[PDB]
């Protein structure tokens, strides 16, 4: 059904990929972004920011910038995960007929309410038009991946986002098993155990995912859905906003504009940390008159953090548990999220499973769209047309008896029917006036393990020398599925047949199952 | 449960049926009679009779021989009915904690009283060892009738009286019904409306049933709670009684034995009566000296019964009248009692209904018996073992596109499962290089109209002419109901499959029953 796109629809950034001529593209948004921030923001002025302008003014505007959608999708107001969220999320939270709704001002002073299924729709909508600015075609089909925890609510909020921002959402895929196949690994012959270790911008998910024989399982589930690379951010950010304090007395954290642009060096020093051992954060007209000017080590960074590392491998401990399996059960470790880059994550994951290296070679932040568009290829086949003909067949190899009691075929299995299919035959003995023709169905070398179609009789036979008279046998199937056996004296003209009916004595679908074993021994 | 029999449970006569050996048999007593009087008596030597011995000597125990028990039993001691019957009973019945009893000297000067389930125990203990001197086995449960006005209390002490002889009263049923299931009306397709007319021994009932679609309703029942072929040899008694007075000067009303005697040849004459025109009553040693010896024409019996002959019709219009019903509307008439039998009765009935016909085939006296005989026979089946398996089947065809989008079966709806069938194909085109495999299933000729479940392709077909390839295709459906398909080249042994899962995209039950009535348009 048209192009048909994979989205990740994440808690903090949403990716799209497409299979395009042979290959999955994920693809840049018109900041050059492969991956987009699942933030929407109303300014005063009542303009509506999408993505990276949403997100690249959060400070300013805490009020109407909205973020987090995800946790509150397909929720009830009463839900725990929600009475939790909403006191940490400073946008304003409402229940109306027991469902949360985001409550902003758009724009002067009007409020709204949005269902979660809105917002997550707006950025929907913006993946979309990243995916239609590349493909210069409309995007009208989705493949849309979620938690594997998520209930048929969540599912149905995920679809109906999807719907209101114009897409057919022809499948809601398991985020662990898009990345599973992003990786090939439902290709596997066997039963293969698959840690997907998912750490991602504001939620860490571990699932184990067994693939037997084209089935995928997700069996166990575990992490922490307040633990990602923001919190990372987070403690790099409260480290210089001490440090600054101490260094010059200026309290950086009122200033909307001086966080976000510690927060935007911040990420970027992270990102150089996972390929070098330090980096250097500078911000000219940081605060008043002045710079920011500080270098970030490796080490530093690990310090910070060392404890949300090391509390990342319990809840690994924990699904292997749930799983009942060992750590040497685990055929596959797949990394997801751009956290997993970092080298500390590595190591722990590393060293934990005795030293078994993790999947390579797809972008952890890009790897679940990327199974979302393989999954959304296999899905636009469905627009294609069946070129195949379907052959009428002999269901089994058709033959006369010949001395020994062999098995000599005139109409092999399998041959395309109607058919006239002849040999030549000759006499056993000197001056042989009579031929009996057994008429045999089967693939056995032998008659005896062969089912007897009929038998008749071609007399007066002219004296020869035994294997000079040349009697032509000739099966013909015709356009009823009849069969009939002529043999013919090509010296005298001298001929006899019988007509073989599927009348009496024909073999049950059972009994051909088993002749159909014996197919392929003998050519 | 056992030899069930059928037992018509009668106000003045009782009669046994079986259903043995593809047939129901009325059971004759050991006096030779296919029905038995519903009469016990008590001798002063205490002796207890039950039936044609009870019934043989009342005129001369006319305190100590019990009969109309039915017009008692499950009824209060204040029923008017009750105060009403008691007038004319010539045994004592008395109150009891607000019941009445029939009290009766057993034998010396010994009083006894007798629920009047306690006496129709008695009966039905006589028409039990009847059945049991006929089948050589003990009889343990039986289907008892009753009329179809019973209430409540009046079924539940039938089935007491049941329980005291000795019977597990499977079911009480309707005497209208069991006549009618005896005809076998109960297999009649349509709505029929069924007038019943049992003129019997001692009263009289019609009876509107309606047999829609297999259920029976009793819609409406009228008639005369007092009149019977009793009341018509009761005419011909008193006739006999005047004219043997007027010839001799003697009275026969004070002599039991003469007037049993008379009694006996006037039911004898009554029967006859109905076969042809005259009947000679003869008794040798009537009263005192001399015999008796008078003729009675048809004409004459018809003279002493036209008014109550007569009267039987004004019940038949007022069910009419209250199922709201047309003469024209009456499908069936069913006669019931050996009163229906008298030529006037039979002619009255026929004239009233415009010459329709009655059912025949039946001894009038014994359908009830019949039909409750029919009924325990498919009640014994209680007991009979359930020789059926249970298949897994396909719910719906599973196949192929082929070229036209042409839905090609390979697993038949109905197919049992776990299967696996193959069928082979080919290219459409020379040279073709590549198979697409839709996968479908739905009974309609055409994909456009099925549900489809997955597309693969096969890729690398061999260089030859359209129709040359043989790829097979195999569906298999395993014992988890995983169904995987099959492309393979059986010239390369290249190959590709899908396995299709009950996860996403599965029909819904009732989309499977809107695609079911499709089914076995075609082949």
């Amino acid at each position: 059904s048209g192009t048909v796109v994979g989205i990740d629809l994440g808690t903090t950034y949403s990716c799209v990929g497409v299979f395009k001529n042979g290959r999955v593209e994920i693809i840049a948004n018109d900041q050059g972004n492969r991956i987009t921030p699942s933030y929407v923001a109303f300014t005063p002025e009542g303009e509506r920011l999408i993505g990276d302008a949403a997100k690249n003014q959060l400070t300013s505007n805490p009020e109407n910038t909205v973020f987090d959608a995800k946790r509150l999708i397909g929720r009830t107001w009463n839900d725990p995960s929600v009475q939790q969220d909403i006191k940490f999320l400073p946008f304003k939270v409402v229940e109306k007929k027991t469902k949360p709704y985001i409550q902003v001002d758009i724009g002067g002073g009007q409020t709204k309410t949005f269902a979660p299924e809105e917002i997550s729709a707006m950025v929907l909508t913006k993946m979309k038009e990243t995916a239609e600015a590349y493909l210069g075609k409309k995007v009208t089909h989705a493949v849309v991946t979620v938690p594997a925890y998520f209930n048929d609510a969540q599912r149905q909020a995920t679809k109906d986002a999807g719907t209101i921002a114009g897409l057919n959402v022809m499948r809601i895929i398991n985020e662990p098993t898009a990345a599973a196949i992003a990786y090939g690994l439902d290709k596997r012959e066997g039963e293969k155990n698959i840690l997907v270790f998912d750490l991602g911008g504001g939620a860490f998910d571990v699932s184990l995912l067994t693939i037997d024989n084209g089935v995928f399982e997700v069996v166990a589930t575990n992490g922490d859905t307040h633990l990602g690379g923001e919190d990372f951010d987070q403690r790099v950010m409260e480290h210089f906003i001490k440090l600054y304090k101490k260094k010059t007395g200026k309290d950086v954290r009122k200033d909307n504009r001086a966080v976000q642009k510690l927060r935007r060096e911040v990420e970027k020093a992270k990102r150089a940390l996972s390929s070098q051992h330090q980096a250097r954060i500078e911000i000219e007209s940081f605060f008043e008159g002045e710079d920011f000017s500080e270098t970030l080590t490796r080490a530093k960074f690990e310090e910070l953090n060392m404890d949300l590392f090391r509390s990342t491998m319990k809840p690994v401990q924990k699904v292997l548990e749930d799983s009942d399996l060992k750590k040497s059960d685990i055929d596959e470790i797949v990394l997801v999220g751009g956290s997993t880059r970092i080298p500390k994550i590595q190591q722990l994951v590393k060293e934990f499973f005795n030293g078994k290296e993790p999947s390579r070679g797809i972008n952890p932040d890009e790897a679940v769209a990327y199974g979302a568009a393989v999954q959304a290829g296999v899905l636009s086949g469905d627009q294609d047309t069946g070129d195949l003909v379907l052959l009428d067949v002999c269901p089994l190899t058709l033959g006369i008896e010949t001395v020994g009691g062999v098995m000599t075929k005139l109409i092999p299995r399998n041959t395309v029917v109607p058919t006239k299919k002849s040999q030549i035959f000759s006499t056993a003995s000197d001056n042989q006036p009579t031929f009996t023709i057994k008429v045999y169905e089967g693939e056995r070398p032998l008659t005896k393990d062969n089912h007897l179609l009929g038998t008749f009789d071609l007399t007066g036979i002219p004296p020869a020398p035994r294997g000079v008279p040349q009697i032509e046998v000739t099966f013909e199937i015709d356009v009823n599925g009849i069969l009939r056996v002529t043999a013919e004296d090509k010296g005298t003209g001298n001929k006899n047949k019988i007509t073989i009916t599927n009348d009496q004595n024909r073999l049950t679908p059972e009994e051909i199952e088993r002749m159909v074993n014996d197919a392929e021994k003998f050519a």
